């Protein structure tokens, strides 16, 4: 299984730009929360602060930092897609829950 940090760089960059543009209900922070729920991927708030801070650099991307970190922690592309689909579903469920 190929991990996210080993994807070609243009693909990583496009994915990270798109995830940086997402709404807060399905952005990189929500992805981090969901993926860090797992036991396989452990992502604390301290892990995520270093990615959050990338936005302080003129063109910096928190999403690129997060995706690379998830890759180093063993996440593959299909597992990323699974996380993102789970995000969509949980968003609509949260909106519909009283």
């Amino acid at each position: 299984g190929s991990t996210l940090n080993r994807l070609r760089e243009p693909l990583l960059r496009r994915l990270s730009e798109l995830l940086d543009q997402a709404p807060e209900g399905r952005g990189w922070r929500r992805l981090a929360e969901l993926a860090g729920s797992r036991g396989r991927l452990r992502l604390s708030c301290l892990d995520l602060e270093q990615c959050s801070l990338k936005v302080l650099e003129p063109e910096g991307s928190p999403s690129l930092c997060l995706l690379k970190l998830m890759g180093e922690k063993g996440c593959t592309v299909t597992e990323l897609s699974d996380f993102l689909q789970a995000m969509e579903h949980t968003e609509v469920l949260q909106l519909l829950s009283p």
